[PDB]
């Protein structure tokens, strides 16, 4: 286990993760600048200074070059490039698509990668171009899978296992399934380079989602060749964790300027819509007249800053739970992105499994597409049985009509549209009705039985808070999202009321004592869990005999808790002891 | 002659202009930082170094403070603030809103502004709040106007004449009509501060457009108190040229961070989604660790950088003819802004009057709202007669179905959506057929009669080009937009085929000679022009007797040509002499 990966935060199917490779730690989503050993526009040392803790280079180019090859063997890639972060390596696979062939065996490049001290290696996977004859895509893929088995047996370092089914969805699923069962640490998605350059984003969405549906959720995903900011938000929303970019340098060399919305030619620029170290001091009409080498240098730096800024923008949106809003915003950059964005939203089944049950940010109605965001379809389908039983519906700016009993709950109350939605406060007779509808909504059918005879306390405001019954608190309605925070006594009631495995997270015998003490539950000790659990749901921590150990909040979906071997599964509120 | 204003570029009702006062020149859209004499988070000297060549301060506050007053009358505000840029001053009436009364007469503050050497002054207009009783809005408006009457008579400096009719569109219209007829140089739109803070952007749109519809188009428009980048694109697309910001500093004092999409709290930020001099060197946590004073300063600078960047982004978009795309992207920042964006598009009549006839940028469908952009509504309306006459309909992603005879013309050709649009090239028997559809489309009903017995030659490829009759050049279909560039001969036939005033720009007797030679027509010599003329249209230069003097292309709409007294109105292609 040289590679560890755990989720720290999430929104949509994307996530902020902690990746550790043999002692070197980085936070994802991250982007790795591609560096040309033969001609470095920006020094690896400067890239590291700028905050890029992971870079990538072509091991084949180094291998085929005497001076490079020799220096690499003499000092190791780190000292040769004078870089101390994570150094990933490409197997010149781009020359395998560009030139159809490569002069080196699978075993040889892998061995060379070990000799120069690479942090993350690769093997000779074949990047089948888009729309290739199916026969080709199949043949190349089998060769890729065969080379993958050899690499698995020979590798002594963490390695990428690229998914390569060309534009055939069934092949992507096949490749993804086979590689997931093998032991590699990262799964890049290949063959998308030509699609991105062609702005065929919708084809990229189908290849990425088809790949993610068949991949183990616990391994980092790398969109190979995706080095332009315009796709960051969309890609991260689908679960992509890593990006690589040679475009920052190549665009700079062709006098091209990156923006989060696309690309501009220096000659078409009258102003720099940027405030980075370059754009905050220079002007387009100045740069245009400077020496080639200086112009290339400054454009490359600018490109790197925009890249860095978009990633930080995506991560901050995830933290506040507004990634979908950013994606919607970015989709307006180009018709082809808009098309891809709409296609992505069609994959509701996939996205729904990872969409947090609650978010810090309010639901924003800012387009026709936002009405198709996962949280909206989930809320609509869930509120149905509730509206039917409790009636007393009220007009809603987004959902049309929702029972007044769910009018204080996310995303009904915590949403905003063109017109304001009026919160419907409880009566001292209604109070318990709110808690019951919420329980039904949040915990599912029959869950209201756990709170039937409870007493609901109302604050200074007519807002429901503490839910108590003949003794102590069973739960509390959160001020921020109108959902229930379970108390231990409340977890006991839901445990007897709902049939195993509902809301359950079953842990090892080893972890059982810790849970009883209120300590958090780590995914490695989770042997089983309810498939319906979603990130941030209230959950019942239990042992194999289904004996209550504690109650807490999930950080992963039920299914994820089973697969993940690192990171926390549940943030425990209280243990039975 | 105290204030000069000329349009340098435009898109939608938006424009980049050159504003000159006291010899000092500035490009708009421009934002003026609000500097407080008693408190300056950032010094004007520093603001001037950051490129802010125009600022605004409160004259009342200065006038009512002994020290400040002494220094003011002593050195003049310019030297008192160590600022050598354009200094505008707020009549202090902002206290007349927060307190209802000030101790100084309209006449007094006006003479005090003259004395301290202010570049742009103001009189005491009353900022009636958003939803005031009509009686109040009417009362305060008449007081405001009487004060404007006094100012107009005593004025010895360029002055702001603020439109002030609360939320009553008819009052705004009345206010604009009145002040517009008086001799003032700039028209701020007041009473919108409470709306902006409450994010009631839709109401601001209606107030702004009602005002703009009745204002002389040749005068700058200042959205008073609109100091947050979130509304820049939207406001500029409505024809707003100036903004003023106190927020950059006020937010900073309360640990608030501006973004083009909204505002964040420093304590709620994990990453800085920015690359400015501040966010480029520090992290959020490093910002919190700092003492309140240093922290405020850095946040203020960041806010100023985002403001400066958004303004450059807006101007760069105008320049490439993609303002609507940027507006569409920004409307996703918040439900209320999205709402306001949809409301703005309903004001088609106003927007269409200034929408250029052709653009360098292609028509992109990036949302449902883009289907309602001015250029789309217009081309759709103008095509109906052409389609129902020439038939030969084809499929179009955006317009659905259009005559193949218009398929080569903007915005049909360059158009692009999720699906590309295949353009139909002319045959040998359609060459003239295309020219006729275009003319009926470009010049309006009957225009085809000017091109019946004409011949159309196809370029190396199969594209219609120079049109002739018996060896005389009538027109030439351009290659970049598929529109006709009229020949002095084609103009002659159009002149007789189309009834006055269609396509006419009537000039002076003093300009008549220059026109005949073929010299460009300047606005101040144009006495009348067809209201139907749009920027970049082909126009017939004529004298009062409707005698053709030349042909050319308009830079302004007909209405604008009349009121403007600066800049070129027509780019003469050729004179009759
Ligand atoms: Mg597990
Ligand atoms: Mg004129
Ligand atoms: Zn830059
Ligand atoms: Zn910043």
């Amino acid at each position: 286990k040289m590679l560890k990966f755990e989720i720290k935060a999430r929104d949509g199917a994307g996530r902020i993760g902690k990746l550790e490779v043999n002692g070197k730690k980085i936070e994802t989503p991250a982007i790795m600048p591609v560096v040309n050993p033969k001609q470095m526009v920006v020094e690896p040392k400067e890239l590291e200074k700028m905050g890029f803790e992971i870079i990538i280079t072509n091991s084949y180019i180094i291998y085929k070059d005497e001076e490079l090859r020799r220096k690499a063997l003499e000092l190791g890639i780190h000292r040769m490039l004078d870089y101390n972060g994570i150094i990933e390596v490409d197997s010149g696979s781009f020359q395998l698509m560009k030139y159809g062939s490569i002069e080196v065996s699978n075993r040889e490049i892998i061995e060379f990668q070990h000799r120069i001290g690479v942090d993350i290696g690769t093997f000779l996977d074949i990047p089948t171009p888009p729309d290739a004859p199916r026969e080709q895509a199949v043949k190349e893929l089998e060769i890729t899978l065969s080379r993958a088995r050899e690499a698995e047996e020979i590798k002594e370092i963490p390695m990428n296992a690229t998914i390569q089914g060309s534009t055939y969805t069934d092949l992507r699923r096949y490749a993804a399934r086979r590689l997931s069962s093998m032991n590699f640490e990262i799964h890049p998605i290949g063959g998308v380079v030509p699609l991105l350059e062609s702005y065929r984003f919708r084809d990229v969405v189908d290849i990425v989602i088809s790949s993610k549906m068949a991949l183990r959720p616990d391994r980092p995903v790398h969109l190979f060749g995706a080095g332009h900011p315009i796709v960051f938000a969309l890609a991260v929303a689908m679960g992509v964790d890593l990006f690589d970019s040679a475009s920052y340098a190549l665009y700079a060399k062709d006098d091209r300027y990156m923006t989060p919305e696309g690309t501009k030619r220096l000659d078409e620029l009258d102003y720099f819509p940027c405030s980075c170290p370059v754009c905050s001091k220079y002007t387009p009409q100045e740069l245009r007249e400077m020496p080639k080498e200086e112009r290339t240098r400054l454009l490359a730096l600018h490109n790197l800053w925009v890249i860095k800024e978009e990633i930080k923008r995506v991560k901050q949106a995830i933290k506040e739970g507004e990634l979908w809003r950013l994606v919607d915003e970015r989709a307006r950059s180009h018709p082809k992105l808009y098309s891809a964005y709409k296609r992505l939203l069609e994959h509701y089944t996939f996205l729904e499994e990872f969409e947090p049950i609650t978010k810090k940010s309010a639901l924003f109605k800012i387009s026709n597409e936002s009405l198709r965001w996962p949280v909206v379809r989930r809320a609509k389908e869930r509120a149905k049985s509730i509206n039917e039983r409790f009636g007393e519906l009220v007009e809603h700016p987004i959902f049309g009509r929702v029972s007044r009993y769910l009018s204080l709950t996310y995303p009904f109350a915590q949403s905003e549209a063109e017109d304001d939605f009026k919160i419907e406060k409880p009566t001292k007779e209604d109070a318990i009705k709110y808690v019951m509808a919420i329980a039904e909504y949040q915990f599912g059918e029959g869950a209201s039985r756990a709170f039937d005879d409870a007493k609901v306390e109302l604050s200074k405001t007519g807002m429901p808070r503490q839910v108590k019954v003949n003794g102590k608190r069973l739960a509390t309605v959160r001020a921020d999202d109108g959902l229930l925070t379970l108390g231990i006594e409340g977890a006991k009631r839901l445990h007897r009321v709902l049939p195993y495995p509902r809301m359950r997270v079953v842990v090892n015998k080893e972890a059982e004592p810790f849970a009883r003490k209120g300590k958090d539950v780590f995914a490695k000790f989770v042997i089983f869990a309810d498939p319906g659990i979603r990130p941030y749901d209230e959950v019942l921590v239990v042992n194999e005999n289904d004996e209550l150990l504690a109650t807490g909040q999930a950080l992963l979906s039920g299914r994820e808790m089973i697969v993940f071997q690192y990171g926390r599964a549940v943030k425990v509120r209280k243990g039975v002891e």
